């Protein structure tokens, strides 16, 4: 059976994604472009915040120097940061609470492997916190967005290889990052954004322990 | 108040997408072709049977003749075909057979708006003809994706302007094409694929007579 569950945070444990976009609409108002709508910031996702900057000036082909360009930046993280202060346990995505529950019951680990700089502060707004065993350090870990370095520190930090894990994620780059991690992926979304390679949920009310069991004898 | 509701099929009524899909993997399995996958298959929706095929034989830059390859396009429409002969009244999505009841209760007017050259017999198999006061003919019209003649078409055909009608779509260019028509769309889906400036609900089931009554109002 396997040994830990490998959380990332955003489409999975909660949504941060709103709160990025609410981030980007206030500055971009803010300094008066129009067109920072929730298609327009499809293009921002998975995307560096100076390349998500640039994208924006480059709607109203808005001129800048380099130090507005800092503080811009700047700002954004600071908006997102006071957005954030709203998060509770009311915004935990359905199942997810009584999974970890029953994690932690039948002492499998649990680890967040999340590139979200604000991944402590999440979970102890959410009161999840007594829940997670490890949490995995961006900063510490500096690697790219589809890299499975996230994952086998998370994995390494609550003392199992990554081949005794299942991975939880949302996205493609994050199913490949699983996947060569040496953990079993399971998504949670449509087929056609993830692949019709791995096991997928359509909702994360699906991810239970009996379900997460079925998978890894099935695989 | 709005006098018609015009109706797509595929992702409102019923799902249709996963049997194309199943009839195009099929087919490309027999020819030896791979990468026909539900991602891939995000290529060939809206598209012509004829140009979903050539982007199919293009994936491993295979030729055919003309003969062939108007054999090929008619395997895959025949198994389409044997595919949609096991579709029931259980296969409407939630809230539909509701709404359908309240719009005749209230005397609205009820027409299918579908790109689907079967549509007529999937309505007969979900048990829905009864409702519909007209079917728009697909093959009497354009096939540009977002174009508005067969909302148009639909609207005319059951004695309204596309003015006096509410568009149920759950595609962007679908949405565009209610627009386009003159009729007020209201989108099933994700505002990231939608657009944020109409009303989308999450899903079918938030499709409920009340609901299109108080948009129409506050539009
Ligand atoms: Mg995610
Ligand atoms: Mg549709």
């Amino acid at each position: 059976m396997f040994k830990a569950v490998l959380f990332d945070l955003n489409g999975v444990i909660t949504d941060t994604a709103e709160y990025h976009f609410r981030a980007w609409k206030a500055l971009a108002e803010e300094i008066g472009i129009n067109g920072v709508d929730r298609q327009f910031n499809e293009q921002l996702k998975g995307v560096s915040r100076e390349d998500s900057l640039q994208k924006i000036l480059d709607l109203a082909d808005k001129k800048v120097s380099a130090e507005e360009f800092k503080e811009l930046a700047k700002r954004k993280n600071d908006n997102y940061v006071k957005m954030i202060q709203d998060v509770s346990p009311a915004d935990v995505y359905p199942g997810i609470l009584q999974l970890l529950k029953d994690l932690r019951s039948n002492k499998i680990k649990i680890a967040l492997a999340s590139a979200s700089k604000n991944g402590p502060f999440l979970l102890e707004r959410m009161n999840l916190t007594g829940y997670f065993d490890a949490i995995a350090d961006p900063a510490e870990v500096a690697a790219s967005k589809a890299a499975p370095d996230i994952f086998i520190a998370a994995a390494h930090a609550v003392g199992v290889a990554p081949s005794e894990s299942i991975g939880l994620e949302d996205s493609q780059a994050g199913i490949q990052a699983i996947k060569d991690s040496g953990a079993l992926p399971i998504g949670v979304g449509r087929p056609e954004d993830l692949g019709d390679d791995i096991v997928i949920v359509p909702d994360t009310s699906h991810y239970t322990l009996e379900f997460l069991k079925e998978v890894w004898l099935q695989k």
